[PDB]
């Protein structure tokens, strides 16, 4: 029975449900990260900028099948063309938008990666991505608002690959938290 997180720590709670059994009901965990109404003083803990790149925060270490983290992003800050190392991924605006770009997986052949569509994910929204669907990577094109995302992963993961656009060639990136349930982790 899937019910509308009332808090953060309430959408946590519920998260550890959903995750409870070896396999996860995507459209369900969608629709709960959906219903979860941002609430900047409950989050402001983990919303820790950088003034170059975007940040990640985790939030919660799941229970052993999933992480649950919040990524910052400056105004022009973006990622890579990247994966999601076989996991599912969630993603939820909690403040601004942002601009998601999907890739196809390359061909081994080295060739310009184009954009198969792109899409403004916008306050509240939880889109999902998982390399089954594609690559893809996101930026807050905003001059003036920095964004701010809730995301989910399961399993966790910390290393992806970054694709170069110019010729779908990846390498691996080690991923790094910024801060880990509220404390700067340098
Ligand atoms: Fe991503």
């Amino acid at each position: 029975e899937l019910l509308k997180p009332r808090t953060l720590a309430d959408l946590i709670r519920i998260l550890h449900e959903l995750f409870a059994g070896d396999e996860v009901n995507v459209e369900e965990v969608q629709a709960v990260l959906e219903a979860y109404e941002s609430n900047p003083a409950e989050w402001a803990l983990y919303a820790k900028f950088d003034q170059y790149r975007y940040t990640r925060n985790l939030v919660d270490q799941g229970n052993g099948k999933f992480n649950l983290m919040i990524l910052c992003w400056g105004e022009g800050h973006g990622s890579s063309i990247h994966d999601h190392t076989d996991s599912h991924c969630f993603l939820k605006l909690l403040q601004g938008n942002l601009k998601e770009t999907l890739f196809d997986w390359p061909d081994k052949k080295s060739n310009e990666m184009i954009k198969k569509s792109e899409r403004t994910l916008r306050e509240n929204q939880c889109a999902y991505i998982n390399d089954s669907i594609g690559l893809h990577r996101v930026e807050n094109v905003s001059h003036t608002e920095p964004a701010v995302s809730l995301h989910l992963y399961s399993p966790p993961f910390d290393t992806c690959h970054a694709f170069d656009q110019r010729t779908g060639h990846k390498n691996k990136v080690t991923m790094t938290f910024h801060s880990k349930f509220g404390i700067r982790t340098p």
